[PDB]
């Protein structure tokens, strides 16, 4: 046996060992073509006249392994002069197969074509396409840039602030922790602040949800867009301050909804809690510690398998693939989950908000239960994202492995979808969902029932899920409280979000707050990450409270912790877990002096998030929205604005004993001293109980008695 796929797994950043290496060459450029045939004494490649030997040849080799990378022939052809046809012959002892035909026509870029890239006026010069006989797969084009210009924007970004001078795209990527290390993110837009040095700054969307790359040197910015059918591309230009800039484009994309002040409150969450006994365990800890908590996060409640019903809940399955109702099922006193209702009632009664985790994938791996019956009635009735020959479309990723996709792209599996999760809202009272994952869809030709195709569709994803269950809550009566790690343009109107996975690294802190910046800048409000990270070892005393310590001046104040197969010691994020780790015995009552200092903050936050969902003006806010011209500004980057009135100023290093703010134009007031301070550079002490945060003089009468 022998199999080619031209474009492979599409892995957005890699190749597979069965690919066309580019998939679209250029003019000129050789074609690496890889096969996998397992057994096989020799594989040749019949390529236009000729034929070509094959020898023995970004992915991870234990990834590579699984795809065929052992048994995985290749050979570098020609360069591409022409379209060339071309397939494979395989022999073992004798025995012959060949592979179907294959096809690839090479591509050129040019200034001619029938293309135009619309709406970008005087700013855009350079406009190319690249095109093949098969027709113009891409656009590109240049904007004008000038000295001290910034490139603030583009999503999430874990790198930098300032883009300028690198290279990045924009694709839903789940790229597995080391965000900022690879320049990949969750939550791409192709959307940016050019922020302006000296006059006028400006910003500019590209409209398409297909794939985009962008580059600068000098003064020039290059833009790259995938196309469909239609050669255009469509640019949307901004002017005004950056705040005006962000009107703009909130206004075209979608913008956020004010959300219950709750969510202003201490996030806590474990993965390993996955007991009544654990979580109900975790929260008498919380209460007797004193330290309080908004919400707590339930990761693994479910059965595993469907992921929308409680483990070791008793039911018939329904045979149809229909949503059960409350009463269907029944909870066994020796089960994980006894009485879930009882649990999430006293939660209540202790004013903790519930939030269960979510992912938009079926198992299809189980032949019996509820889940085998559920993703047949996908395919049945057309749930499910399809493959092109119509069939449906299998997790091609390495997480929930050949899953199925429910097709969130329209409104009736988005209504069948979340009509199984119904019960746990309107019975349970369940206040959220954390809506994880979304990024699963991997292929050009993929089929949604809303008429994209997956180059086009894909992206847009993570979007259409946070929608259903922010919808799904709406429908019960409740706020639509989503949380999730990824999305693309127009996620701005749905839900909460979160940086997503990573190591405990002063690194990966300082990544996250860059996260955080440049989705605020695209219109991200309600923003967190999990702080000192979740995965691995737990963090050292230092670097959790100089997380915490800033986290309490963020959107969303959480902390988080990967599963570890439930091994002993405990991994787990909470304080008096770090705590015992550490036998630090500051880690807890420092905390809880931020977590108590953070509860007090809830009415300025709320207060704030209203006015940054009404003007535009960001509350986790860099300082080149008020401060544009002041060019000291950028040698700061991890400071930012909370609302209007605080400027927050993160320890982002170990050892740190000092820390030095800049104070742009206005009066100041240190928040810990109560003393005033001069504008410009400010140096204070940094001890564990301190990160640097100034108000503003004029309204210091306010945000006094939060810090007495
Ligand atoms: O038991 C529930 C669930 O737990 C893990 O998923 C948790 C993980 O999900 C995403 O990676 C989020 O980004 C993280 O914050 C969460 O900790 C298991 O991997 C999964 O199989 C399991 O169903």
């Amino acid at each position: 046996m022998i199999k080619h796929r031209p474009h492979g797994i599409e892995h957005p950043y890699a190749v597979s060992p069965d690919q066309r290496v580019p998939v679209l060459p250029l003019a000129g450029e050789p074609v690496l073509l890889g096969v996998v045939a397992p057994e096989a004494d020799r594989v040749v490649c019949e390529w236009g006249t000729l034929e070509l030997p094959l020898s023995a040849t970004h992915l991870s080799e234990a990834q590579a392994k699984s795809l065929g990378a052992d048994g995985a022939w290749s050979v570098q052809t020609p360069p591409l002069a022409e379209p060339v046809k071309y397939r494979f012959h395989a022999h073992r002892g004798g025995a012959a197969e060949s592979t179907e035909w294959f096809e690839v026509s090479p591509a050129v870029w040019t200034a001619d074509g029938v293309g135009e890239v619309r709406g970008g006026g005087e700013r855009v010069r350079g406009v190319e396409w690249l095109v093949s006989s098969q027709g113009v797969h891409r656009g590109r084009f240049r904007l004008q840039l000038q000295d001290g210009d910034r490139l603030v924007g583009f999503g999430e970004r874990y790198d930098a602030l300032d883009q300028r001078g690198r290279e990045l795209d924009a694709v839903v990527f789940e790229q597995y922790k080391a965000q900022g290390v690879h320049g990949r993110t969750y939550l791409p837009m192709p959307f940016a602040h050019v922020v302006g040095a000296d006059g006028n700054g400006w910003g500019f969307h590209v409209r398409t949800s297909r794939r985009t790359w962008y580059s600068s040197a000098g003064n020039e910015l290059t833009v790259e867009v995938a196309l469909g059918d239609e050669p255009v591309v469509d640019l949307a230009i901004y002017e005004g301050d950056p705040a005006t800039v962000l009107t703009g484009f909130l206004d075209e994309v979608g913008r956020a909804e004010e959300l219950p002040g709750w969510v202003f409150r201490l996030w806590a969450s474990g993965n390993e809690w996955n007991t009544q006994q654990l979580v109900t365990a975790r929260m008498d800890t919380h209460r007797d510690l004193a330290i309080p908590v908004g919400a707590v996060v339930i990761e693994a409640w479910s059965d595993e398998q469907g992921i929308t019903i409680w483990r070791d809940a008793v039911y018939a399955v329904t045979e149809d693939g229909s949503a059960h109702r409350a009463e269907d099922f029944s909870y066994r006193p020796d089960g994980a989950w006894p009485d879930p209702k009882a649990m999430i009632d006293e939660l209540h009664a202790r004013g903790i908000k519930v939030i269960l985790w979510q992912i938009p994938l079926q198992k299809t791996e189980f032949s019996t239960g509820q889940v085998a019956a559920d993703a047949a009635a996908m395919v049945r009735d057309g749930h499910a994202v399809l493959e092109a020959d119509g069939t449906a479309y299998r997790n091609r990723g390495w997480w929930f492995p050949q899953a199925l996709m429910p097709d969130l792209s329209v409104q009736r599996t988005r209504d069948w979808w979340t009509e199984k999760r119904r019960y746990l809202v309107e019975h349970f009272d369940v206040d959220g969902f954390k809506t994880a994952g979304g990024e699963h869809a991997w292929g050009h030709d993929l089929v949604y029932a809303d008429g994209r195709k997956g180059d086009e569709g894909n992206n847009l994803y993570p979007v259409h899920y946070a929608r259903a269950f922010g919808d799904l809550l709406r429908s019960a009566g409740k706020a639509p409280v989503t949380f999730s790690r990824a999305g693309f343009t127009g996620s701005q109107a749905h839900g909460i979000f979160w940086a997503g996975d990573e190591d405990s690294t002063w690194q990966a802190f300082r990544s996250s707050v860059t996260a955080g910046l440049t989705a605020a800048s695209c219109g991200i409000v309600y923003w967190g990450w999990d702080l000192a990270g979740f995965s691995g070892p737990v963090p050292d005393a230092e670097l959790y409270l100089r997380a915490a310590a800033a986290s309490a001046f963020m959107p969303i104040m959480q902390y988080h912790s990967e599963f570890n197969h439930h091994q002993l010691p405990l991994r787990d994020r909470t304080p008096w877990h770090v705590a015992e780790t550490t036998g630090d015995d500051r880690v807890v009552p420092l905390f809880r002096r931020f977590a108590t200092l953070r509860e007090s903050l809830v009415p300025y936050l709320t207060e704030q998030a209203a006015r940054t969902i009404a003007t535009d003006r960001p509350l986790m806010r860099p300082l080149f929205f008020d401060h544009e011209n002041d060019p000291e500004i950028w040698n700061h980057p991890y400071q930012y604005l909370l609302g209007d009135e605080l400027l927050i100023n993160p320890v982002l290093e170990p050892g740190a004993t000092t820390w030095t703010t800049y104070l742009p134009a206005g009066e100041w007031i240190d928040v810990w001293t109560g003393d005033r301070v001069p504008s410009g550079l400010v140096t204070r002490d940094v001890p564990l109980e301190v990160v640097p945060v100034y108000c503003r003089a004029s309204r210091w009468s306010e945000l006094q008695p939060v810090f007495s």
